[PDB]
């Protein structure tokens, strides 16, 4: 056992926040810190398989980056990390705060968000999942990324993922650019009124979601660079994260706000 492990006295589950696999839980950890809490059901996941979370999450570190803080690792596993007040990113944009976040606070999470996988792309890793329902919001609107994966949904997923299994930071690239357009429609599902194999049918034959109503189209075409069909042609994290960053000085300095953006 490494220097993760803590004593299963250490920890009190208060309030449980979802279900699935397995719980997670709001709680306490040294009955100072609260936390949030990932539970396994036992004989539901290979343990080898739900703790693998866990290893990814010992090596990466960063503001960004949802934290771990610690784990109890044999049946019944506990997973111990930081807890984000405000819940999903995309429950927050559906819900009544929501409804008033205007482009400047959406572009400056979408930078959060960026950066959280900028730095994921400097550690060569790769995420496989990143949507709004996998980042997690806490005081003051920041922006964390959670739930790899995996290290290193058809509607979020490159092309070249889905069909040939070749995942890589550039498909979380392109993932980045459907998680611009929940950002920008306060949370709606992508390619509205499509199933999934329609979707993918129209995104090899060069369909892409045209740009949302008042949505920058200097913002959709960010999201069209996120796209395009060679995994090479699409912008790194580094990049994005310096352009939305910047983005209300250097490409929209005559941003008026609107009824919804
Ligand atoms: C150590 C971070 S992790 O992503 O690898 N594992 C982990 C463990 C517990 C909880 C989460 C994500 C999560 N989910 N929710 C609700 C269900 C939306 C949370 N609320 C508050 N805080 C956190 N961390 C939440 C991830």
């Amino acid at each position: 056992k490494d220097a993760w492990e803590i004593p299963r006295e250490s920890l009190r589950l208060e309030v449980k926040l979802g279900q699935g696999f397995g719980e997670v839980w709001m709680g306490t950890w040294n009955g100072t810190t609260r936390v949030a809490i990932k539970t396994l059901k036992p004989g539901t996941m290979s343990p080898e398989a739900f703790l693998q979370e866990a290893q990814v999450m010992k090596k990466l570190r960063h503001e960004k980056l949802v934290q771990l803080y610690a784990v109890v690792s044999e049946e019944p596993i506990y997973i111990v990390c930081e807890y984000m007040s405000k819940g999903s990113l995309l429950d927050f944009l559906k819900g009544e705060m929501g409804k008033y976040l205007r482009l400047p606070q959406l572009v400056d999470m979408a930078a959060q968000i960026a950066s959280g996988m900028a730095y994921v792309e400097r550690m060569n890793y790769v995420h496989r999942d990143l949507r709004a329902a996998n980042i997690l919001v806490g005081e003051n609107l920041v922006c964390k990324v959670a739930d790899f994966g995996l290290a290193r949904p058809i509607k979020w997923t490159a092309p070249e993922a889905a069909l040939y299994g070749r995942f890589t930071i550039k498909s979380d690239v392109w993932s980045f650019g459907i998680l611009l357009t929940e950002l920008t429609t306060k949370g709606r599902v992508p390619y509205p009124g499509m199933v999934n194999r329609e979707v993918l049918d129209q995104v090899e034959r060069g369909y892409r979601m045209p740009c949302p109503p008042e949505c920058p189209e200097s913002l959709h075409d960010l999201m069209c660079q996120c796209w395009r069909k060679d995994p090479e042609e699409r912008p790194t994290f580094e990049y994005l994260q310096a352009f939305l960053e910047d983005y209300f000085t250097s490409t929209e300095p005559q941003y008026q706000p609107g009824e919804n953006l």
